[PDB]
């Protein structure tokens, strides 16, 4: 599923995400914009570690979720991977609140650090009456 930016904000917002641990809705737009560009069923293999990310946050599989196939890997927030590649968002939003609830919060991601961060993160909920 490929959101369209307001009918994300709104189901993010319904779900809990305005401030969850101090982050802005707004900030969770960015994140996920730049981690699939709202899309449910992005996946990237990364060969070097040989784990995936999955979904419209892209959560790696060696820390977050069980695939089976990424050597000595984690299941935190106790999903299979496949329950992040739904077009119905519940399981990896419960899933990203579990990673930012980590020492880190929300720059456990990368690509937050790089475009969000000390970045205008306003635009991305203008005009959605959230």
């Amino acid at each position: 599923k490929v959101f369209e930016r307001c009918e994300l904000a709104r189901t993010l917002k319904r779900l809990g995400m305005d401030g969850y641990r101090g982050i802005s809705l707004a900030n969770w737009m960015c994140l996920a914009k730049w981690e699939s560009g709202y899309n449910t069923r992005a996946t990237n293999y990364n060969a070097g570690d040989r784990s995936t990310d999955y979904g419209i946050f892209q959560i790696n599989s060696r820390y977050w979720c069980n695939d089976g196939k990424t050597p000595g890997a984690s299941n935190a927030c106790h999903l299979s991977c496949s329950a992040l590649l739904q077009d119905n968002i519940a399981d990896a939003v419960a899933c990203a609140k579990r990673v930012v609830r980590d020492p880190q919060g929300i720059r456990a991601w990368v690509a937050w650090r790089n475009r969000c961060q000390n970045r205008d993160v306003r635009q991305y909920v203008q005009g959605c009456g959230v």
